[PDB]
């Protein structure tokens, strides 16, 4: 894919960057115990490179991971868009996708509670087209000019730089409560969408309304929705926290492993399509990025399949250096007057100068298009091209008038949708059509299941309880109360304040499909899900049981880890390094029961803690072999429990257990406010 | 002070651009109320351009870190051993800035990663800035600076997928260690409690290299810097460090910030070991070799002065992120040695600052400025903040009357290279054979730890090496560990189901040395700032009363008290939902709360009990104030560091003893 | 000087932009380009770029950040910093505001307004407003530059465009380059003139202070040095910058003939004690003293001989004694009074050939 740029070092002698064979292990010194010499160019070339390895992290979405893939169109979409990549059934275009958290620095944990990025580049035969989206369909703010306010508030306090990758501090909730537009995204982030099970188990959204533009000039309004084929799934908060410490790399490792095992994740790339006349028809403004179109109003149209199936060769060169822009647009697509989108168009082109340190960032391999470039851009630091045209100006006769101007009528040029207009005063004023900040947050809340609603309440209780300012806490209750009195009461109970009186201006009872995680039913596939088998080296029959279970589980593409006191043939991991956050279900072989009812080889009570944690976090758990009561009694897990299994037959154990893995979470183990 | 002049106050006033024009910054300028944004909106672009360019490259190593201001005070006139001005008078005060850090992780990684730690001190002296750029471990992994990128690439994440963050627990790191045996000494330190210190305040600082002290008369002696903590030595246990990394990635920087805010700024005695030049090879190793310590039994510590950190930064980015240390920031009275690791460092720091700052004028940032006049002919460069009056910036000149004047051993208090230093021999890329013993001092170190400490170290190695996928690498690791201690190799081999190689006694010995053991260093000299979690309940007026009684007592003794209950209210600090045992150094359950330890929508199932049990398993002082609680938690009433008293005052007294002991190590199983 | 970074975006309350598409795009360029020059986003902190009033905003960090900001809540809206900094606009805080009568209406277009389409009438207005000799200089600059263009097609295309401004210009230029001018095309021709664009027509200079007078003298005659000293005193009294030139330096001589050139002076005076130099030396190139005088005359400057004896110098130079801007007096006083009128006139344009 980027084969032309690969460098192989599987053989050969060390050389400088200019091909001179050298060594790099000992400095040149004036005598054997002498000082190092300035003339040692071997030393200086190697250390200079090392000294300059780092580049600025992205201003947001610093922490993330990418993979290569293919997009395949399901149809000829010419009848709605001139976009070349969508112009034929089965047409394939290479892609690169990067997923990320949003607030944390490089090296912060994947399983922070946060908005997540989902950025996709299509290397089309008419230019690179990027859709730079999030896993949440609405954004916090209604005007790009407010982005630094939002980001400053969410990022660590700037005196001490605390806390990392978290909204759980005063400044964030101060902003949220003073800028009520934030409520909708806030509710999404406080739901299980803020803590996805993996990048493969979340959807991607363009957020903004864009336009599809036909060759004839007619346009329609669209929203992009990348719908996961793996299904939707979340962690529970108290698992996400432990996982942040046990495996900061959880999401990037999950993605990397799925691709390597031939389970590359897939999404249906979809749009909602509506007429230009419907911009204000749905009870809100399609220019407002804090609003969704309910699927009951406009159904999803599937355009094609996105599949990620190839990991990068060098993370820095590919994932770190990929530079996405919403301004990377192609003929057939256009912008709308969404004031958040409008300002983004400026930001991405500008910020890449910061990251790259020079203007030629489009020439980096990962950023290059797959079709020829013909323009009069020249020079600049890091210029890799050697341009033959010595008359790089338009209009010219001395290069026969090339390159020629491309537009609607010639050379397949980009063109602005010709029906677009502007009218009015030049103003710094918010449209009153943007003013309802609360009805959609309530629509979202109403659409979650009872346990889902409790989890959202509990996320808010956790975070707001860490806000020191009594005034900020009260202000937060004021805003929450406008979305839902019941939310405000339940949150207030945790923080020892009174909720204010119900204000029903924005309350309503409407619901919408497709936003609940709990309500989206069992997972459509269990391939890649992780089963930890707790066993012991003290009983050769426990290992026999573990081996039989492994064979039967791996047959169905589950990723199996056998855990014992020490490593040996057939054991993957020791108890010392094992944790419940490492598994989607946990099985104990009854031969190992004694470990459950002290060792220098693992912390006290570790084998039982793995089982108890997994149970408490809602995972399918069980004992295989017939003798289950010693384990279940020690764990205080009821044998009759939903998602608790006990069979002597390995085949029968696995059949039941696999149903539990697809259910994924057993939500009856979590208490509800009365 | 350069920082006072550049402080910007925004507590009043209307918003302005960077050029002082009053503006707004909340709505974009548009062609009509639902129209597109205008290119002519300079308010928008100036604000967004700034935001777009806020980030700068992180440090190549020590990216995760935090800083504080303070003072250094000399104990004596040290002219008898050094010309250094900041050391030339009893009571002489010099401002300092210190930055502490982990070493391998990127700038958002957890404080409580297992790692070497940075301890970099700048003394803004009256003869120039002097930096001691040290670590919390006295020896380094490698013997030549040219190997640094090899070490660092191996320990940092694998470069195809950038996994794992802030961890040596992967194949490449152990491959490097097992192929480059000089690493063993530092590896042993990193695998001990020194890899997971309880806080920046509870670790020491070392200059690592041998340096020189140079007197005005030109004579020199060899020195090692040792900053000795007045807070005592303390570590986490590994399982606790893991949970902490998720619950509070900011634990160490918060611990430091808080200690300073409460008037408990941390202190170190700044010390040196001082030996004669003739002793460079007298101790059974080469003092140019940065993998060796001088045992304290061979050269005792001399206390030069007090280092105290007592003011937090105003802006983290401007001060902590932008501070740029250099071992080349040296002052008259100090010199380098021919340590090949030190030698190459001198080049690296000056060069790397170009990457971070993006221009050559990084010494003009307020945090990097000196507190004395600058007179030189350095000019221009991006970001030039001075307006130089001298229009003849060359030497020799007559047109500026020969100024600036040359400074040297005999003019203007100039820096001078120790005049006794020589070099002789071939120009070679060869390692001195005096550097070849990579295994005796790792053994010395291991011998000097207590039995439970040695077990913790074996268990750290068992943890990490079990995660290495390559059988070849694991075998090579056992080969090197075996040269240090056959017992260590046997015990770690046990966990990974390989057989250890046969004993090879070449480097074995039974020697020990003082001052390297954490557990063996006795109870903490102070318990001020240590954290007590009181587990209570809102359902009992008596429980809240009991909590409050304890609070007034413990707080008067300097302890930081957190009362935990189901919900916040008067006198309750944290909810059970946000509480964790990693948040405390000791845990107390009040009697009236006994019921919680037997379901609630206000916290996860079993949370109250879990905090108590985690605290006990991690060795902390735990207690009940007011038997069933100790029963539910399976905690022995007669256990060392388990407290049970009806008497408030009696409990606080016993418990405060427990906080000093800090860890009750009898709770951890040992190989036998 | 090198670090000053100007921007038309540096605007203040009371001024606003217009929809000139050239101006509109400049607003982007200057902010962006300073990143290239400065290498970092904090270029407004360079001393030459700093304002002379307080700065209150939430811009933060960036390479080279010189400020230490005390406000730890740099976001709007906030309560934790009491809502400061406050928003400034037309009604509060003397904020910048866009002229409120400004509007836009129409399609979003990449099209040129047809009102921009006349490219030729104003060039012709400008040309008409210059004096005859001025028009000759302009034709001569065009003849000079276009003659160096190698492509015959480009030269042809240039005459096509010039011909639309003025058939006469195209003809006169065409003559120098051996091509024929296109036939007259009078769409944009006219006879209108405008005030204030002509240099030659702007009358004599309002001041001669700082103008440069080179006095050519000799060390071979003590009398020449004396004349040069007296002239110097009389000229310096009026704020003129005087350079005395001779073969070698000594007290009262500023420059050698070797370094001197007519381009260094606004007027040139030979002292008659130095007349023999104007008829070889290892101390300057052959013919240098005379060449300074002749160049000065050819380039239209006031030139003269002071002392009373002028024919030897003037004849050697081929300069007519009665030409305008040519002076000859014995009296230093009378000489300077006449010469100073010539310095205000500045250029004697009757010395330049015109096309017929
Ligand atoms: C709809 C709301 C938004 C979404 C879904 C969004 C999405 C993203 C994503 C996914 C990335 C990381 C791309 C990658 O993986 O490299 C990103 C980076 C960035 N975003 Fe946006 N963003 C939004 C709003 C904004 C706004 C309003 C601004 C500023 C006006 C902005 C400025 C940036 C900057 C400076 C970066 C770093 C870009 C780079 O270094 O390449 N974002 N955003
Ligand atoms: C004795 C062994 C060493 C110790 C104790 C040491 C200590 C440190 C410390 C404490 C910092 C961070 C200072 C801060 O807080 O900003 C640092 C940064 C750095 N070190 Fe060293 N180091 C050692 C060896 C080396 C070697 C051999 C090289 C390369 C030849 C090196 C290159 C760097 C670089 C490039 C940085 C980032 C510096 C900056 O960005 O300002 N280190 N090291
Ligand atoms: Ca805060
Ligand atoms: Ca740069
Ligand atoms: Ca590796």
């Amino acid at each position: 894919p980027l084969a032309a740029y690969e460098v192989d070092d599987s053989t050969g002698y060390l050389t400088s960057d200019v091909g001179g064979p050298i060594q790099d292990q000992t400095s040149l010194k004036a005598g054997i115990r002498g000082p190092t010499l300035l003339e040692d160019f071997m030393f200086r070339q190697k250390i200079q490179h090392f000294d300059h390895e780092r580049v600025p992290e992205r201003a947001v979405h610093a922490r993330g991971a990418g993979a290569h893939g293919t997009f395949t169109s399901y149809a000829d979409w010419s009848n709605i868009t001139a976009a070349s990549f969508l112009n034929a059934t089965g047409k394939q275009t290479p892609v690169f996708v990067r997923f990320s958290t949003c607030a944390g620095s490089r090296g912060s944990a994947d399983t922070a509670r946060d908005v997540h990025g989902f950025a996709t580049r299509f290397y089309t035969d008419e230019g690179n087209f990027d859709i730079v989206g999030n896993n949440i369909p609405v954004f916090f703010i209604q005007d790009a000019i407010q982005f630094p306010d939002l980001i400053h508030s969410v990022k660590p306090r700037p005196d001490n730089e605390i806390p990392q990758a978290a909204t759980a501090h005063d400044s964030a909730w101060d902003f949220f409560s003073q800028q009520p537009s934030t409520m909708h995204t806030l509710f999404w982030a406080m739901s299980g969408h803020g803590i996805p099970r993996s990048y493969r188990h979340m959807d991607g959204f363009g957020v903004h309304t864009f336009r599809f533009v036909k060759d004839d000039g007619s346009s329609k309004l669209i929203k992009w929705h990348f719908k996961s084929r793996q299904g939707k799934a979340s962690l529970v908060w108290e698992e996400a926290q432990v996982l942040s410490g046990k495996n900061a790399d959880f999401h990037r490792q999950d993605l990397w492993d799925a691709i390597e095992s031939g389970n590359g994740p897939e999404w249906d790339v979809c749009v909602q399509i509506v007429d230009e006349s419907q911009a204000q028809a749905f009870g809100f403004d399609l220019l407002d990025p804090t609003k969704i179109i309910p699927e009951e109003y406009a159904p999803l149209t599937k355009l094609g399949l996105l599949k990620l199936d190839r990991n990068p060769t060098n993370y820095f060169a590919e994932t770190e250096q990929v530079m996405f822009q919403p301004g990377h647009i192609v003929r057939g697509i256009d912008f709308t007057e969404d004031p958040l989108l409008q300002g983004r168009l400026f930001s991405y082109l500008d910020t890449q100068l910061n990251r790259n340190g020079g203007p030629n960032f489009e020439q980096l391999p990962i950023n290059m298009p797959r079709v020829p470039i013909h323009n009069n851009n020249r020079d600049g630091a890091g210029q890799m091209f050697i341009h033959r045209n010595k008359y790089p100006y338009t209009p010219n006769t001395l290069n026969s008038g090339y390159p020629r101007q491309a537009n609607q009528n010639a050379g397949r040029g980009f063109f602005t949708a010709p029906g677009r207009t502007a009218s009015g005063a030049l103003v710094r004023e918010v449209s009153p059509t943007f003013n309802d900040h609360w009805s959609q947050p309530r629509l979202f809340f109403n659409s979650l299941t009872p346990v889902e609603q409790q989890f959202l309440v509990n996320a808010m209780r956790f975070e707001i309880s860490l806000v020191k300012s009594e005034e900020v806490k009260k202000n937060v209750l004021t805003q929450l109360n406008r979305v839902s009195h019941d939310v405000a009461v339940r949150v207030a109970a945790a923080i020892g304040l009174g909720a204010p009186d119900a204000d029903d201006t924005y309350y309503h009872n409407n619901k919408t499909a497709g936003v609940s995680i709990v309500g989206s039913g069992p997972l459509p596939t269990i391939k890649t899900l992780r089963v930890g088998i707790l066993a012991t080296t003290s009983e050769s029959s426990a290992l026999d049981q573990a081996a039989q279970l492994r064979t039967r589980l791996e047959k169905d593409g589950l990723v199996v880890t056998v855990v014992a006191e020490t490593l040996r043939e057939g054991v993957d991991q020791t108890y010392s390094t094992a944790d419940a956050t490492g598994f989607d279900g946990v099985v104990v072989v009854d031969g190992a029961a004694a470990l459950f009812a002290s060792s220098p080889l693992f912390p006290t009570g570790r084998p039982l803690q793995i089982f108890v944690d997994a149970y408490r976090w809602g995972k399918p758990v069980g004992v295989c072999g017939g003798k289950s009561s010693e384990v279940l009694d020690a764990a205080d897990v009821p044998e009759d429990g939903d998602g608790v299994y006990s069979e002597e037959s390995v085949d029968m154990f696995v059949e039941e257990f696999e149903k539990g893995l697809a259910t994924f979470r057993f939500t009856d183990r979590f208490a509800l406010d009365s």
